[PDB]
């Protein structure tokens, strides 16, 4: 992964899994994360209105320009939700970096998908490393494998393994 | 369908399939259709850089704020590309309204999915009404049905059937 990303993540680690995921998502510069960004709401290709760093919800105001700070609060709020949604499903100790990597993965694929994942099963068997490899299976959409998802999962995979090599 | 769209598509008919498809994608106002719109490029959910009416390609200037006029020009080229991609595969005559609906559909799901569809199979065997119904089967992605695609397919289906009712 880009050296600038490694560095932003390392700076974020003291903030814990939330800060780490936040960095993966926005990138150090706010433009350059794993998630696309727009300060004006837009319809994605499944017809869902999206704003900021991929925030979705019925709170989104159509004719409105969101501030950098409004977007930060939305992300924090959404990542808190991700944490609440998956943490009780994780039943072994894991590094804050892996947890952060998982918030990013789930921010993308959704908590339902996480809860029924083979990945989660591997985690709970104490198979931390193998759970990290499972990220590779999540690179398909619309019946097709996507280079952008492959890259995204390799980066998520790397933070996943940040502790263990 | 919304009456405003009905009027727009009706006005577009003399302009052929491309003008019809343009109405569907950009909407009656040119600023609110089936497909989303952004004037600053952004990375979509499969990590692909996008701008304007969902334009993708090697010609996207990341630091540029695009104008409406620029966005419509790009859509125009992309629609001609969709037509080039699918028209040789359609062996029977179909109304312009139906072909316009198909451009919009293929703009969403891609020419690969179209070329292998049961939808196309039915078209070329003359089952036009059956082709149109097939659209309703294209509302799934990431293992779930999306209300936004269901609404889109219904709009595209109505146009697809414009001729015969």
């Amino acid at each position: 992964m880009p050296p600038s990303l490694r560095k932003a993540v390392a700076a974020a680690i003291g903030g814990g899994a939330i800060a780490i995921a936040s960095v993966l998502i926005t990138g150090p510069s706010g433009n350059d994360g794993l998630e696309g960004v727009s300060y004006i709401p837009y319809k994605d290709i499944v017809g869902v209105w999206t704003v900021c760093h991929g925030h979705t919800g019925k709170d989104i105001m159509l004719g409105k320009t969101y501030t950098k700070a409004e977007c930060k609060a939305l992300l924090n709020k959404d990542l808190a939700t991700v944490a609440r949604q998956i943490n009780p499903y994780i039943k072994v100790d894991i590094p804050e970096t892996m947890r952060g990597a998982l918030y990013s993965f789930v921010y993308n694929v959704g908590a339902g998908n996480f809860r029924t994942s083979t990945l989660l099963r591997k985690i709970n068997q104490g198979d931390i490393k193998g759970a990290c490899d499972q990220l590779r299976r999540w690179t398909y959409a619309g019946g097709k494998q996507w280079k952008g998802l492959m890259t995204r999962r390799e980066i998520e995979r790397e933070i996943c393994l940040w502790g263990q090599q």
